């Protein structure tokens, strides 16, 4: 027996959407540097534009992963020093993370999922949901001001009108 | 009478507006720090300065909490609110009426956008993303001032509930 989707999912769902669209066109916009500008390392956040989007990715996929309940496996930066890596790694998720989502997707918000790296500590679904929705549009909210630094016009991050 | 239940869609959206005003907040004790200078001067990226860019945050989230309450208003101009406790004054006062609208349980249509309707729902996503979105920005500026940022984290802070404002 298959139950209507519940409004609480819907919700959430559409700010993941909402992000991976973004995203899909940040790296398009990333394809009009160079990847040493791409490396360069600015002042904000995690430094460099193709470390923030990196970095976007591994702590989605990180807490996603800690939802399943699976070992952490942390992969690194080191091997990922290009756009089209980054872009490649993001793709290599996506089906993973949007099961995971599927599968937790139910009432029972407040499930309690461990965090390898952080003993003894517990977050809810609902917390760690609403933690990986934000830190993407923060971490694209300083995109947008290097962005403009290097004198380019940034990707929109209007919700409205997609 | 009859049994009640807790929205569970209304209580998830609410934490984001927790969230950011939380967030906010800190950001204005952050600029407290700050020169009068440091707080206007024109960097690249976004609205521009620091205050501006705290202004137009509050600004754009009561426009389209008005516009969900049906209500219309005169453009608050930044003119009128060129220094922090002034930005923080008016921050105060539309929080007071957001937590009223919020607290209150159809299609919005908006002054400025004629023949197109929104769901309450897709209004508040696109206010939710639009302040996270100009913090983000923040922080770029902050560390360019040699200055750590206030926290962005969700995870790990204690969140004030709505009807405790
Ligand atoms: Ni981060
Ligand atoms: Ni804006």
């Amino acid at each position: 027996h298959h139950h209507h989707e519940n409004l609480y999912f819907q919700g959430m769902m559409k700010f993941f959407e909402y992000n991976w669209q973004v995203r899909d066109q940040w790296f398009t916009w990333c394809h009009q540097l160079t990847t040493e500008e791409l490396l360069k390392n600015r002042l904000g956040g995690v430094e460099n534009i193709l470390y923030t989007l990196f970095h976007i990715i591994d702590v989605e996929y990180s807490w996603i992963r800690a939802i399943q309940g699976k070992e952490d496996i942390a992969v690194q930066f080191a091997d990922y020093q290009t756009l089209n890596k980054v872009k490649s790694l993001s793709n290599t998720f996506r089906t993973e993370i949007i099961d995971v989502l599927q599968t937790h997707s139910d009432q029972i918000k407040d499930e309690l999922v461990s965090v390898p790296w952080e003993t003894g500590v517990l977050y809810t679904r609902d917390e760690i949901l609403h933690h990986i929705i934000a830190h993407e549009i923060h971490h694209i909210g300083q995109l947008s001001v290097w962005a403009r630094e290097l004198k380019l016009s940034p990707v929109s991050a209007s919700f409205i009108g997609r």
